[PDB]
């Protein structure tokens, strides 16, 4: 019964969409879109997707103020500024952020000028804002809370299985490496950007770039504060990524000793989030999985008893999505004013 | 000799300054480039590029307001805004405007009231302006012309063998087809624009979009008016395309009749701008080639003896710049004021 | 009730496998499969695919000898000589020969002599073998035949179209060039090959290259004999595929009642082999469709009055499939012996 | 004044001879070339290339049994068995072994009864082969050894810097993983092949491989037996890798300080061989680099004190190439008998 409105329709906010629409029996309704490329865009490019496919529902414009989707109707407007939004007037509950630009305080809080009553950010908050991880630290949120964020889709892979080793095993320090799809911050052609690396052909390249994601473990695990490090190699495929982890823990063990403590915790607490995948696979056969992680059981190695090195997949479009899906699901569940 | 500006430090415009820079006793003086990106970004992307490779010159940036390039120095300025640049005080003769925004002539005049004496676009010109493709009525140019247009990348690849066709065997109609690499104005992944079909993922798509390129050849070949169209087809690579033209005559003839006829013309009349090409190769081996175009013999066609079928190559990029720095120098022999 | 046997488990042959087993009430039953790579290789490759995505199926292996796909069991054999090959000895009535080695009277034989009973060629076939392309000329086959070819997938998706062309405004010459997919017989890097061009690296380049589909019209439509001609240019994408016909017809017309013919054509005679679609689409949009030839009504074309020009779009693989297996039940409906 | 012979004509042979014919005051004189393929196909392929752009020299055929470059006449020979090239009737001294099928004593030993009187291996060598890296261990080749190898392209990266850590802090233990290009060993479409993996689409896909350069440094650097391990990615890119090394070092130190470490080599003992990058560049920057490996400064790390990340560059088709002509070099220089 929340009302929710989705401001920015790109890649995460139209997975988004499609991600809610699949699910039985949700809290969340989904009522309103801001997409400043116009109804008839709206309509387009939620039918028709270039990495999902085709989707499988009735999509069409309704008159020139809306669309709608298997008979529901969702009202789009088209405003590039917060402030002038009609949350208030429409009784808007949760806004979710998506447009990667309002990603601090000063700029999210433009929303709750407007009239809504919380923002939910689906990128790394700047500055003092709240982040949280499902499946790591999600207890901790409160319905106080008028700004959070649901960290990087990096984030999501990398906290679940570091803390079922640090649990059982013990890491005294590590370092990691992610070898990431394209974005839509990269450029198609050589082209000016702050990142001078960030700037080349995207389709052609193995590009270099920092990543956040070493620290903000930190914040959804506090024992891992100051414990690791880490970069990025972005490379010329559209969708789904992997993580490269190498740490010393206290603990001495062996290959198969660390898979068998990655099974368990799959099978019980983080069930729906943490995967082993025992086949020979390759990354166009992990798109579209609803977990956030899944480790590559083959490619675990351990030299010298304590030098851990662990391999893992994730769709950083849909994987990610579903977690927003949760948070927001969570926001509603602790509703209370 | 001749003081030139260069509006906009793109694909197009840092290749201009490369052909430039190679030319032997040139009568033209590039003095100053508009970069709204910075001189360390203007310094970076010359000297390192994806297609051309690192420039094989000392490129380094001299201070906070200009550039060096094999010693010489070279001004930088940044402002998006025309009216407001120092063109009148720095007494620039010719600018050439290659941002693809100021096409018409209120937005490219803007030049002429910021100071500037003349302006030559690098794309097809909108209402009112002069255009020219060297090889096919360049002749025709005079220094009363202000502004003047050097048409698009297809229609130089077009125009050449056209204008030998029609002379030779008389057009009475035609079609065209051009199998185009991507460029800047395409979408890396799905992701809002004015064309529903440009706005799809380009290094996965074949992407079927419209082209002017055949009403062009009319205007600067008056006896084509309404004789042909067509279309284009942008596929996965980044630089060298291809144009398929089918066209009805009035003299019967034959494939190897055909081609004969266009070498005569490129060892005469069109030396440096059209070649023809008897050997089996493919896209990438025409990359940095000086001429406009290169008929690809063995396709050649010749269906009922009067419909004929021609497949030409041409370096959308380096190119076409290199007819860029060509219409700048007569620009240059003929200034008589 | 048809006992058939694949021969070479390569894309055309897993293709067809799971075209057949979505189909409702088959007249044909797959009981063995010759893949010269292993029975886990073929269960591997089965289940997981780049193009098609996971197959969503149990697939499992069944010993050393066969495999199996919801329960069903599949023999699997590995012989590079069809003479040896147990087909009499299993009382197998066709054979679908995709190797594409097997393509004359002699190769193709060899299946009759190891005690098969006919043979179904999934490319064209070489001297005097029967043609047939379903919606065209299939009305002429008959249980006499032992060897069959069922034509290209360019002369599929061209055929149908034509075919309505000529009875509607009559031909009298024309044009082709396709625009294509890269398939197995290309290379990935630069290497040894008959033909030059396709020598060349494949996901780099355009590359040009001859194609019989032209002369292969008219073998199933004779009013066509030496009327056609054209060529096809292999581009970086890994399925789907287009053609641009150019003709000169008899009868004066316009683009819009040409696309109505095809409409009308859609709606009876041809309904589930041709289509006419009136969206703004691009290639990935037309993957798994089951037509053998899909109009982009927006894109024709008609100059002069007489001369048209027609885009139509088809999956290569899946959609090829889908007509191998229609004219496989065509034979299982006339067995008279 | 060595006679050499060159068998297999693929990616390193053809390097391997563009390498060669830039070398000033060479020991070494190319005479006969095996290619399976052909004279015209080895003069074509020799001329034009996807990857190196087209070969500055005078190519042709010369008679249906040689060609020539600049004049220089080279003979060829075409023959899949090797017992029977005709190495003893010309005086061959040297085979360059580059088919990737002789890596064994066996199979190379086959260029020793057809009389040539030494082998030298392009890849790892199978068994108990004598193996040499450049700027390693040469010190140790002798004039007795018949059969030889110069190891793979990961090696000569890994093996350079790795020497320049051990010596100056001291390795205890460290394992890497290299994103790697596509090489001819993959599949360009889904196909049969030994490694379930590498028969995956290439062009596609993020794909997981073996390697044995983590124990073959220890071939080469006697210190770190039984201390590393390792793996690697093949991704879409047609040429240029990179590696990452993690290693724990008994002497605590600092980022800054192992750059200078690096620096210091490369100036001295390592000239020519390794090299350090200051700059923000990208992989298709490295191409056509005569140093076997390049440091990236910017993204060297120490976490904890002991441990080390490393980030180095390489250009594994030429930078190799110019290492097996050093070693050739070598084999001239104490040539005895
Ligand atoms: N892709 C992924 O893997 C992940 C991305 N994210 C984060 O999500 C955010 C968006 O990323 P992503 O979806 O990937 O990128 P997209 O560019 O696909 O989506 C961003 C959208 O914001 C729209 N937009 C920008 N400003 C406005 C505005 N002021 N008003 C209305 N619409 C606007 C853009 O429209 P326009 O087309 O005009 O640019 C674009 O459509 C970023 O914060 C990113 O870091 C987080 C996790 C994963
Ligand atoms: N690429 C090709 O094959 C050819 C392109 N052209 C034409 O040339 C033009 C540019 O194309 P292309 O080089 O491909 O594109 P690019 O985007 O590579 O270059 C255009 C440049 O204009 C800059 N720019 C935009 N507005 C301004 C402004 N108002 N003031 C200062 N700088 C500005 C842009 O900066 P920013 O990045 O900040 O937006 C961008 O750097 C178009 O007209 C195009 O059709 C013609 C022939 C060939
Ligand atoms: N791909 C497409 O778009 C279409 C292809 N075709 C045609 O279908 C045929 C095959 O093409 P395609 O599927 O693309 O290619 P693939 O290489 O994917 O399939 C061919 C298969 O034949 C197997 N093979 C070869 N010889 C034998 C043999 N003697 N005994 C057993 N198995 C053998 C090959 O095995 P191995 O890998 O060991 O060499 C390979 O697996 C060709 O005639 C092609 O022109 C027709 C329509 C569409
Ligand atoms: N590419 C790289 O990065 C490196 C490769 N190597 C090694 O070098 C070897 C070759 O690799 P690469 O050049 O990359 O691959 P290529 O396939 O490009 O070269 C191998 C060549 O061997 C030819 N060939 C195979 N058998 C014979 C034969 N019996 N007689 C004559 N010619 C034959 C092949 O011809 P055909 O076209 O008929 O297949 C092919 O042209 C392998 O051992 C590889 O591991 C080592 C270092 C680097």
């Amino acid at each position: 019964k929340l009302k929710v409105a989705i401001n920015g329709f790109g890649r995460i906010g139209r997975n988004f969409l499609r991600c809610w629409h699949g699910r039985k029996d949700s809290p969340l309704d989904v009522v309103v879109i801001n997409d400043t490329g116009g109804v008839k865009q709206a309509s387009h490019l939620l039918k028709y997707d270039s990495i999902l496919g085709t989707f499988d529902a009735d999509v069409k414009t309704a008159g020139d103020s809306a669309i709608s989707v298997d008979g529901k109707v969702i009202k789009v407007v088209s405003d590039r500024n917060p402030v002038n939004l009609p949350w208030g007037d429409m009784g808007i509950d949760l806004v979710i952020e998506g447009t990667g630009v309002f990603v601090d305080r000063d700029g999210a809080g433009k929303h709750l000028q407007a009239g809504a009553k919380k923002v939910l950010i689906t990128a790394p908050g700047k500055g003092d804002i709240p982040t949280y991880v499902v499946g790591v630290n999600e207890e901790g949120y409160t319905h106080a809370d008028t700004i959070i964020s649901n960290a990087s889709c990096t984030t999501n892979c990398l906290a679940p299985f570091v803390k079922v080793l640090d649990q059982k095993f013990g890491i005294i320090k590590g370092t990691m490496t992610t070898t990431h799809s394209y974005t839509g911050d990269q450029r198609l052609l050589d082209a000016a950007h702050r990142d001078l690396r960030r700037a080349r052909a995207a389709c052609l390249n193995i590009v270099p770039t920092s990543t956040g994601a070493a620290k903000a473990v930190a914040l959804v695990l506090p024992n891992l504060k100051g414990k690791l490090n880490g970069i990025a190699l972005r490379v010329p495929t559209p969708n789904v990524s992997v993580v490269d982890l190498v740490v010393q823990v206290s603990k001495k063990t062996f290959a198969e000793e660390v898979n068998a403590a990655f099974r368990e915790s799959a099978d019980n607490e983080l069930k729906g989030i943490l995967s082993v995948c025992d086949e020979p696979l390759v990354s166009i056969d992990f798109r579209c999985t609803d977990v956030s992680s899944t480790i590559d059981s083959s490619l675990t190695m351990v030299m010298g008893d304590d030098m851990v090195k662990v391999i893992a997949w994730y769709d950083n479009e849909w994987g990610y999505s579903q977690r927003v899906v949760d948070l927001a699901d969570i926001v509603a569940n602790k509703w209370q004013a």
